[PDB]
RNA sequence: AAGUGUUUAAGGGCGCAUGGUGGAUGCCUUGGCACUGGGAGCCGAUGAAGGACGUAGGAGGCUGCGAUAAGCCUCGGGGAGCUGUCAACCGAGCGUUGAUCCGAGGAUGUCCGAAUGGGGAAACCCGGCACGAGUGAUGUCGUGUCACCAGGCGCUGAAUAUAUAGGCGUCUGGGGGGAACGCGGGGAAGUGAAACAUCUCAGUACCCGUAGGAAGAGAAAACAAAAUGUGAUUCCGUG
RNA sequence: CUGCUGUGAAUCUGCCGGGACCACCCGGUAAGCCUGAAUACUUCCCAGUGACCGAUAGCGGAUUAGUACCGUGAGGGAAUGGUGAAAAGUACCCCGGGAGGGGAGUGAAAGAGUACCUGAAACCGUGCGCUUACAAUCCGUCAGAGCCCUCGACGUGUCGUGGGGUGAUGGCGUGCCUUUUGAAGAAUGAGCCUGCGAGUCAGGGACAUGUCGCGAGGUUAACCCGGGUGGGGUAGCCGC
RNA sequence: UCUACCCAUGGCCAGGGUGAAGCGCGGGUAAGACCGCGUGGAGGCCCGAACCCACUUAGGUUGAAGACUGAGGGGAUGAGCUGUGGGUAGGGGUGAAAGGCCAAUCAAACUCCGUGAUAGCUGGUUCUCCCCGAAAUGCAUUUAGGUGCAGCGUCGCAUG
RNA sequence: GGCAGCCAACGUGUUGGCUGGGUAGGGGAGCGUCCUGCAUCCGGUGAAGCCGCCGAGUGAUCGAGUGGUGGAGGGUGUGGGAGUGAGAAUGCAGGCAUGAGUAGCGAUUAGGCAAGUGAGAACCUUGCCCGCCGAAAGACCAAGGGUUCCUGGGCCAGGCCAGUCCGCCCAGGGUGAGUCGGGACCUAAGGCGAGGCCGACAGGCGUAGUCGAUGGACAACGGGUUGAUAUUCCCGUACC
RNA sequence: UACCGGGGUAAGCCUGUAGGGAGUCAGAUAGGUAAAUCCGUCUGGCAUAUAUCCUGAGAGGUGAUGCAUAGCCGAGUGAGGCGAAUUCGGUGAUCCUAUGCUGCCGAGAAAAGCCUCUAGCGAGGACAUACACGGCCCGUACCCCAAACCAACACAGGUGGUCAGGUAGAGAAUACUAAGGCGUACGAGUGAACUAUGGUUAAGGAACUCGGCAAAAUGCCCCCGUAACUUCGGGAGAAGGGGGACCCACAUGGCGUGUAAGCCUUUACGGCCCAAGCGUGAGUGGGUGGCACAAACCAGUGAGAAGCGACUGUUUACUAAAAACACAGGUCCGUGCGAAGUCGCAAGACGAUGUAUACGGACUGACGCCUGCCCGGUGCUGGAAGGUUAAGAGGACCCG
RNA sequence: AAUUCCUUGUCGGGUAAGUUCCGACCUGCACGAAUGGCGUAACGACUUCUCAACUGUCUCAACCAUAGACUCGGCGAAAUUGCACUACGAGUAAAGAUGCUCGUUACGCGCGGCAGGACGAAAAGACCCCGGGACCUUCACUACAACUUGGUAUUGGUGC
RNA sequence: UGUCGCUCAACGGAUAAAAGGUACCCCGGGGAUAACAGGCUGAUCUUCCCCAAGAGUCCAUAUCGACGGGAUGGUUUGGCACCUCGAUGUCGGCUCGUCGCAUCCUGGGGCUGGAGCAGGUCCCAAGGGUUGGGCUGUUCGCCCAUUAAAGCGGCACGCGAGCUGGGUUUAGAACGUCGUGAGACAGUUCGGUCUCUAUCCGCCGCGCGCGUCAGAAGCUUGAGGAAACCUGUCCCUAGUACGAGAGGACCGGGACGGACGAACCUCUGGUAUACCAGUUGUCCCACCAGGGGCACGGCUGGAUAGCCACGUUCGGACAG
């Protein structure tokens, strides 16, 4: 009986790992935002 | 007496007649696809591309707009109906003294975003200075302005003498985005070779730096072959 | 021709090219810069076209679509169009808690009722006819009794150049596909229906073979001029 | 955001045993060594809940559950367990080392792109009829279930 | 007695002789589907599609032969062009069978009766009993969730049965702080990082700084009140 | 006389008890990136006091004529009014004094804040009382061991922290139970086989089986009594055995606590003693009852010997927990210091704010007794007399 | 012997009976000294053998309760599936027949049960072979990083 | 033009240039190809036979039968590669069986180098029976007590959609050995997931329907099936027959058992969830007394009926 799942939600950690400001820090992340915008995604980031 | 002999359908099968389910088929379309001829080929610190949150007399989505919020002003068009739409229903109003609507030019344009007063988990937290408003005063509220770097111009010139590095002040720029096309750099592998390393795939995919409306190239230290030759570059057809 | 690393000249008798190199001729004048047109492309805007698609097609997206939904994230990523000319969308009555239905209305039609054009098949019912509970069945086929229906002539049913439905009973009879020397095979694939799903296209390409034009000649490429599919264009190419 | 290890900062460990060093006193001695009796409360110490494990067994095995449940079992002041916040990234990480683990996937994660990768291999390839009609041999082969040429089919032309 | 291929014989297409099992495979000739140039014809006096009847051809198949359904296009001839034919790929999408009215309906506590509500009650409400947890199955939070909370209404989806009930559907309402938990205070690991150093470019590190609680500092307690908030509102008494 | 329910009330502000912690004044100084009366350091004088001061549980007072409450009125929508007593003891924390104290080795954040010192500001300024005022932003509903979070489900799994009633009990185990909360969402029947989960069993007692797998057994407290061997710690709860209930007496006893009275004094939040009252074992003697006195639940099986590994630990998330890994201990090799090693293209970083008693790598693996022979092969270390050997130099001779 | 092929070696012990176990012998297929040798108190959910106690493990099984199973009401799946009014024997066949031959047996339809067959279901056999991958090794080949040699540039002066 | 340079010898000559491991394995394929089972064959194996050289004092043939020869069977090891690699799970044990006779016991016989008892060998016979333990994963085998006897084989070496999982044969680890190494070993050692709700046939049970020439009811015949079928010891006959003795019967009678099966519950014994009693902890019924709830039916001592075996009774014939 270990029963611990992989997804342990934490909103701060979500933002710090996947958030808008993180993405914008690097060229790769900025490319991600541009690509999702080009696809027409409503949500560009976490 | 012996012998002959129909006569059940619990249920099933097959055929037909009537239905259900389902959404094929036929015929369509407010949507696509491939192209042709034109236009425009950039937008951004005067804050972009794209967003968050708001905004109509009534809940939400799409559309429009930004606290002046389905809108404000001006110049033109237009001519009887209008208050975007899903979407009506109710409740109120405008318009021949020209509404709704269409075109052009202005005004307003919260917050986030290069994001740039400082900070931050984008759209939310906290300020300096100047002017104004408001308080009995503190608190509070408007409107400007305050990142960094590069390059002009002015002042100053450390250790240290000459000086210089640097430090103040001020003006002018840059930053980010965009489907393809350009130029200059970096540069695979699957694969082919019926194995594989040279070679191929291929200077392809991808990546980096920069453009422009196109770019690059361009005005012979060129070709040619004895012809009394041609005469910048680019691009197309041949060879 | 050109990068990096060394070395390192001449100013016209100079120097650099004419596929190692040398000589002779020829061409040109490096180590400075700028330069339009012919060429490439279309996020976006305007006007059009199609021997292009027509809702499992065409864009992933005709429907809140890059949405719902999936993933921590990069990222992945659907499904859903048609009433009728007009909403005239069924007042009112009846059964029912509703749902739904039956009368009555509207409509050309409700065999058009917001579950809506047409309404196939699988699949699921109800009714009628024949058949089936002593039988061993790849499920059918060829003979065939009996019953039911129908078309002719005759008469009360009975026969025919008949036609259908069902079928007691007899003979014969080992699914389909793939793949194998050989499979009913106890080898592979298929639960069923509907829809979709595989030799296509480009190039004066190559060889062959039809066909058409011209013929010792045939033909143009780019390009130019026509709102066209037409006219022009000799560079080439292939024969000789 | 699972998991491995590390960094910073917090929390948690019922109850009951055992009795190290040190200290004190009394024996003992010339002084000691040494020996009793207290005090003391040490330890990857003992028994045992929470908590952390997963040893044996039965059940589950289209589960209640993509790893669990019941019954017993081990550790339980420590190389302990745990919260919050943080760090290391793919030929790389981390590993008290099982090639373990790195989001139910690991002898090289996942996603998109090159990309419709390539398969001498397996499967599939859809209407009809008319005429003809094979081969499973020879030679060679990084060849033996592949392929080239020959042999054997067909269509056309020629020769009869 | 019908059809066909090859060949012969003559004729302005008939007669005769021979031949006609067939996988891989070669050759020949056709059927059906769609889109089109041209020419013709049919169609609200009812096109296509679909379901039948009665018939037809050597086959793919046909019916400008006819009923029913249906509602707007279709046929034919001759040419041009194909997303042109499926039964099978453990093929794909949708619909639906078989297993089958079968297995299950998710613990280790357990329900019973009376009365009420209602169209309907084993499951909803109230009362009286019974049973279970009680280092929890009680009470209060962080994380996470996001209106699930309260009142009124609802009962065709959802709830593994039913349902008048619901954590489900609908409308309205509800969250009040100088002291609580955070910011405006402080720093840890770590992150970012003016200049800077390093690195072909992309970038890698890092100084001054500036962020970053799980820690440091810092002022409120008891009582009452709403259907739903309370160290927040109110009362009493405090503190910064 | 028996029984049931009450037998309540915070922060703050007074007061400064238990406990803990402290010497003070004077002279000199540029060590504290300038200065200092502060701090540090050095020299002198005066101190061992219940002296003084700081800190601090709690008792007591106030807060409180208030608030709250057992009940009682009527009256039911459930709102409203009235409202007693409130003493003394015992027991007792995992909470407080306590960031204390004592012990130990592994030697145990930072910054703000607060205090103080000058530098530097200064003509105005400090303090107290009264009155009138400002005190921003975000969260605040509800669930939160769960059908509201992570689990595709109204899923037997998972989820950190804070409260801890009573009787048995060592206990937060376990049994029953209070407050509070549930009966949790398919049911009703029915003695089929069979499966699952529990229960009992004549006689026998491992004959079962790969194997005592699974069950059964042992189990608590207080006494008695315990071997080989040993690293002298252990082994050890070794083994083996006895007692345990209830009533009465000893007992107006013993022990803990401690009021009245009394005694002492530094008279106060003092000290000594203490009948009563309350709580509480252990033992001894006699009796009483049962089949059974650890009464249920709870709760070691023990012994002899061998192999491996010394030991506590660690490991294949999801078939292996071990003899594998780790380990303390050992030896070798490297490393003289932005070391060696490692990450990185570099800068830079870790190693380490370490310096050979250190750090890295390798093999071995507590401890005891020990660890022989071989340097031919292949590595590693050192050497360079020979053989061979790149680019760079040279440039004979030859060829156009 | 965790090492011994022959091998259940041989002798002793334990048992009524011992291929395992304990003590020895040495004929070590094929122990041996930090891939340490031989021992070792303590320790072990390790592995092995023996004994006491205890028992449904067994002789040998019986009975009780609960949850399913079963019946009634409600809701309502799944894997599988070319067909179907799906007997048996002895044969025959791609050599193991419900489906072919000859014969035998058998009224139609269900319910509860058992698992011999349907070469039952699941999963394009993990074995083996053929073709292709991957990762690992090394005195296989060819490269590259890193390290290292000399020349030359940065790089100079005076002396021997 | 002439000629030279290749153990390119894998010699039609893939590169000028190349070895291994995988039990950590993965994918595409094959029953074109092995490991299990089936099938063919039958060398080998097995069972029997033909000839009779000899052995047996003499005497081939009571009993053995050399050298050679001919076959059966198809359970051994093989040979072959025909079905199955889009899956036919293995050894041993357990449970349940079913068939053959080449018969282990019991039954019936011939011949004996059969006096008797007890045997040897061959023929006929398959109804029933054919034990429990120690060692090993074992099959096999050896051993310990018994027995009338402790038969040999087939059925996918019967039986894992019935169970087990000790051996073997995944991944961990270790020893010896081999390999420079990754690794390897029909060498050894410790450890290591055994899935499935039964549609069809088949089998065990139980109903519904219809039929058997009207609708019903009681009692029946038995075509045809199924079950059952074992055996010992002791005492008489008899210490007789036979025999030197030792020893010791056939045939025919009687009693008492083992194993197995059936029915049954009087007895003995087991069970007992609404029976009675005792008793611990706790909560409750205000309280005492008396009771109840919960803790395995709390625990403990008993326990009629039902069900049951360890119990009771009966069976296997007798005759044709
Ligand atoms: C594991 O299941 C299957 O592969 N199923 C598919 C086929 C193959 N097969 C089978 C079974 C076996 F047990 C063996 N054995 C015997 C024991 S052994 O001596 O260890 C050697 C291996 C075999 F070779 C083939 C079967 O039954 O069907
Ligand atoms: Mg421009
Ligand atoms: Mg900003
Ligand atoms: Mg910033
Ligand atoms: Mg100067
Ligand atoms: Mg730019
Ligand atoms: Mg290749
Ligand atoms: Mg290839
Ligand atoms: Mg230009
Ligand atoms: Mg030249
Ligand atoms: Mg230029
Ligand atoms: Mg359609
Ligand atoms: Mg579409
Ligand atoms: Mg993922
Ligand atoms: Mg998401
Ligand atoms: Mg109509
Ligand atoms: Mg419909
Ligand atoms: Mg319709
Ligand atoms: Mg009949
Ligand atoms: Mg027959
Ligand atoms: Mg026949
Ligand atoms: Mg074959
Ligand atoms: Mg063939
Ligand atoms: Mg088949
Ligand atoms: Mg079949
Ligand atoms: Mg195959
Ligand atoms: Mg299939
Ligand atoms: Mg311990
Ligand atoms: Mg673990
Ligand atoms: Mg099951
Ligand atoms: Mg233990
Ligand atoms: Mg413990
Ligand atoms: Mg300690
Ligand atoms: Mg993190
Ligand atoms: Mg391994
Ligand atoms: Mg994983
Ligand atoms: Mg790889
Ligand atoms: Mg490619
Ligand atoms: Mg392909
Ligand atoms: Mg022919
Ligand atoms: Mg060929
Ligand atoms: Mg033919
Ligand atoms: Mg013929
Ligand atoms: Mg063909
Ligand atoms: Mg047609
Ligand atoms: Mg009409
Ligand atoms: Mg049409
Ligand atoms: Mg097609
Ligand atoms: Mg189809
Ligand atoms: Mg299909
Ligand atoms: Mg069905
Ligand atoms: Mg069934
Ligand atoms: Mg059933
Ligand atoms: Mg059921
Ligand atoms: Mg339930
Ligand atoms: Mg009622
Ligand atoms: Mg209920
Ligand atoms: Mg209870
Ligand atoms: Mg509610
Ligand atoms: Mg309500
Ligand atoms: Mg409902
Ligand atoms: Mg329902
Ligand atoms: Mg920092
Ligand atoms: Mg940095
Ligand atoms: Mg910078
Ligand atoms: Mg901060
Ligand atoms: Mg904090
Ligand atoms: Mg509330
Ligand atoms: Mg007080
Ligand atoms: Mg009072
Ligand atoms: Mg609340
Ligand atoms: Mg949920
Ligand atoms: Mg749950
Ligand atoms: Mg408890
Ligand atoms: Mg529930
Ligand atoms: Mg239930
Ligand atoms: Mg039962
Ligand atoms: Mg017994
Ligand atoms: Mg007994
Ligand atoms: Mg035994
Ligand atoms: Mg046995
Ligand atoms: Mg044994
Ligand atoms: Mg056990
Ligand atoms: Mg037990
Ligand atoms: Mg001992
Ligand atoms: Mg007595
Ligand atoms: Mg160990
Ligand atoms: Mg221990
Ligand atoms: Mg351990
Ligand atoms: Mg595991
Ligand atoms: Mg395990
Ligand atoms: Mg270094
Ligand atoms: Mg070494
Ligand atoms: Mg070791
Ligand atoms: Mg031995
Ligand atoms: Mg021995
Ligand atoms: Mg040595
Ligand atoms: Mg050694
Ligand atoms: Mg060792
Ligand atoms: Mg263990
Ligand atoms: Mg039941
Ligand atoms: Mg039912
Ligand atoms: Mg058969
Ligand atoms: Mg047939
Ligand atoms: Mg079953
Ligand atoms: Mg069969
Ligand atoms: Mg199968
Ligand atoms: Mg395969
Ligand atoms: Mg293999
Ligand atoms: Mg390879
Ligand atoms: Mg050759
Ligand atoms: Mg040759
Ligand atoms: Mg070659
Ligand atoms: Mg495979
Ligand atoms: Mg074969
Ligand atoms: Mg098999
Ligand atoms: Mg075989
Ligand atoms: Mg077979
Ligand atoms: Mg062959
Ligand atoms: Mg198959
Ligand atoms: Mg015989
Ligand atoms: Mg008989
Ligand atoms: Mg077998
Ligand atoms: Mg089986
Ligand atoms: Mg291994
Ligand atoms: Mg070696
Ligand atoms: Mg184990
Ligand atoms: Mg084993
Ligand atoms: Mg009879
Ligand atoms: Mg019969
Ligand atoms: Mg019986
Ligand atoms: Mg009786
Ligand atoms: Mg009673
Ligand atoms: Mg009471
Ligand atoms: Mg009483
Ligand atoms: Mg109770
Ligand atoms: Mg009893
Ligand atoms: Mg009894």
């Amino acid at each position: 009986a270990k029963g611990k799942r992989t997804f342990q939600p934490n909103n701060r950690r979500r933002a710090r790992v996947h958030g808008f400001r993180l993405r914008m820090r690097t060229r790769a992340g900025r490319a991600i935002v541009a690509n999702r915008r080009s696809k027409g995604r409503r949500a560009l980031t976490a």
